[PDB]
């Protein structure tokens, strides 16, 4: 039978993005929300087949609208720990969660606040070690810790 295969998510790397620039807040350049432009000053990466740093390259292009939601767009470079640069791209939303946004809508003061914070990565580099991630989709599931993000990402196998 003809059903799809089915979808594994395979551990990729543990990513910790440093956020340590201000922001640039542009404020309402149209209807669609307001534009930050959040600096990315370095980081690290860690897993079984990934490992390196983030350079001091790019930023997270980002709409904040007039419902919270936040529409992540990022252009950012990574060197692995064998020399290999990688251009890598994230896109996305962060919001708040359904239950968290519950409680706010009834007046119960919640503790902590909880956010859906999921990403799409797309990836470039001429390396051999790393060119399978040229044509591999892959996702993250993030959260911020003040002026960083640290998420965990996944290659679709
Ligand atoms: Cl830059
Ligand atoms: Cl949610
Ligand atoms: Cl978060
Ligand atoms: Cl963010
Ligand atoms: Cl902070």
């Amino acid at each position: 039978q003809y059903n799809p295969p089915p979808i594994q998510l395979e551990p990729l790397a543990k990513f910790s993005v440093d956020l340590n620039a201000p922001v640039w807040e542009l404020g309402t350049t149209s209807d669609a929300g307001k534009r930050r432009i959040i600096p990315i000053t370095g980081g690290t990466f860690e897993g079984k087949s990934l490992k390196g740093r983030i350079l001091n390259n790019g930023a997270d292009w980002q709409i904040v609208d007039s419902k919270g939601l936040a529409i992540i767009d990022t252009r950012y470079l990574l060197e692995t720990d064998d020399g290999a640069l990688i251009y890598l791209q994230t896109k996305g939303y962060r919001h708040g969660s359904a239950e968290t946004l519950k409680q706010l809508a009834q007046g119960k003061d919640v503790d902590p606040k909880n956010y859906y914070f999921k990403i799409t990565m797309q990836f470039e580099t001429s390396s051999p070690k790393y060119s399978w991630l040229n044509q591999t989709v892959a996702v993250g599931s993030a959260m911020r810790l003040g002026k960083a993000v640290i998420y965990d990402a996944y290659t679709l196998k």
